[PDB]
């Protein structure tokens, strides 16, 4: 009977309202600075070259904006990079199909590839989960000879994982923009702003396991939310119980 | 037995790996078969438009013109109208577009059109995602269960009107046909019709719908209503992709048992 979705709905809406105000607070500042300096770089280009004119420069921008729809891409390996992005639902967004048959294929290629790749990621998950189980069975015998012990183990998970899958692969995949790269990619958000050939056979496997790593990390963070959702549910429960108490005694 | 079923798993994992590898190799060759032609045709005609602009204006900096195009394309990484017409513009981080952006992050859609440039907006986005993705996950799950029982109500009436003198196992297929039927109407067809006029051709809307809901990437009822279309459409493909995955387990068995017999016999 109890819906309980509406409350989670408003939390998400409110999370998004807070997120919005925080993003425009952080980004609309540089947006002005950058775009005041873009108006400068036209008027510096127009003044420094009387050869090109006002009416003719927009004809260049249009044909650049037309070239945005296109840009060797689609080579033997770049289309397989593209194909990986589709089934992983990463989809960096840099290259997309333009032919009507490439879209109809991409629709079928996704509807079949996403579940298929899901089974691969699931197997790599269980594969990697027992490998981690091997590493903690030894560690949970050396200094254990137990309810709070389970926290020390989860500290070493986030520690050893954010080394292999966040810190280290900065080389494989500045200091911040690497962690930013890693998180946006492995959360499958789609890392658009940035993106030897024998490189991608090993890199795409660090992706395959890093995807399994954040898949677990995201699920733990979700499990911490079920916990904190109950603590906040019971806390409000008490403070309503005593305020009702209080309102009753004060009236007498 | 405890590390013997793991031997049985790794075999199944490595085979799924190769299936994925082939699936990507096949997909690659099919995309480059379809898209390499469009590229070269447009790529040759974009070199023409350079060498027509260079001859038409000898007194522009021939060598430094690409240095202009780069700095324009570098500015394209931000939302820009760098034109002498309307040197004044709008913000892509306004009150509602950042709330568009935020949703794309928690849904992991993240169209990639606008990304944060401030290192404080990146550090926030990392934390905002690591917390928002699980949070939104519970909403999508609740919307799923919410929508699933609504479907259960609609199929309990339909699986009693057609009860003639019946087989329980075969009726379950008629129900999954009417699911994909209503679903691709409300969540694929009707929006593709609406997203055809407002914004596109007939195909490019369904392409838009699929790419979005697979999470790849004055009475104005748009973002409170469209993104609630998204919220439920995401729950819809989440089920659809899961059935397609369930269809694959079935087909994975049947092909694995069929190869089993044809290995065993080899035509007597
Ligand atoms: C980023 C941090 C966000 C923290 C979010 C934390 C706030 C938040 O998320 O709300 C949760 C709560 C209602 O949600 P609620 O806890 O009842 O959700 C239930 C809960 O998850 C239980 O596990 C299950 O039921 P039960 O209980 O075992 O029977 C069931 O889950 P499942 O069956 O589907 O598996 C759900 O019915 O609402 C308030 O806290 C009241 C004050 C509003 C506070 C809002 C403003 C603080
Ligand atoms: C014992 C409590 C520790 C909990 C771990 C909190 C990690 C928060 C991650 C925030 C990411 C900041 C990235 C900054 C990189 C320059
Ligand atoms: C895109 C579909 C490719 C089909 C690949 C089938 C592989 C069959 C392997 C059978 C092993 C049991
Ligand atoms: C243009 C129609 C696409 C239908 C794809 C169906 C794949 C199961
Ligand atoms: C460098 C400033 C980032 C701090 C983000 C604060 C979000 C609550
Ligand atoms: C296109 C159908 C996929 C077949 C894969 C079978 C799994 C072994
Ligand atoms: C942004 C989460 C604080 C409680 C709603
Ligand atoms: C990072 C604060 C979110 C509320 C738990
Ligand atoms: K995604
Ligand atoms: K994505």
């Amino acid at each position: 009977k109890w819906k309980t979705v509406s409350t989670i709905f408003l939390v998400v809406v409110l999370y998004l309202i807070i997120g919005a105000t925080v993003f425009k607070a952080l980004e609309q500042p540089q947006e002005i600075s950058q775009r005041t300096t873009i108006v400068i770089q036209r008027e510096k280009f127009l003044r420094a070259h009387p050869c090109v004119s006002d009416q003719e420069l927009d004809e260049l921008i249009q044909q650049i904006v037309a070239a945005i729809n296109a840009g060797s891409h689609w080579d033997l390996g770049s289309s397989f990079f593209f194909a990986g992005t589709v089934i992983t639902t990463i989809g960096f967004g840099n290259i997309s199909p333009r032919t009507e048959g490439g879209k109809i294929f991409c629709i079928i290629y996704a509807l079949l590839g996403i579940p298929l790749f899901g089974f691969l990621l699931a197997g790599v998950g269980d594969q990697l989960g027992t490998i981690f189980g091997k590493g903690i069975a030894k560690v949970e015998d050396t200094f254990i000879k137990q309810t709070k012990i389970r926290i020390i183990s989860t500290i070493i998970f986030i520690l050893f994982g954010c080394v292999l899958f966040v810190a280290l692969p900065a080389v494989i995949f500045s200091a911040l923009d690497a962690i930013y790269f890693v998180v946006i990619t492995l959360t499958t958000i789609g890392f658009g702003d940035y993106v030897l050939d024998f490189y991608k056979p090993v890199v795409w496997f660090w992706i395959l396991v890093g995807l399994a790593y954040f898949a677990a990390v995201l699920s733990m963070i979700g499990d911490w939310l079920r916990v904190i959702a109950k603590k906040t549910k019971e806390a409000v429960g008490e403070f309503r119980a005593h305020a009702a108490e209080w309102t009753a005694n004060v009236t007498s």
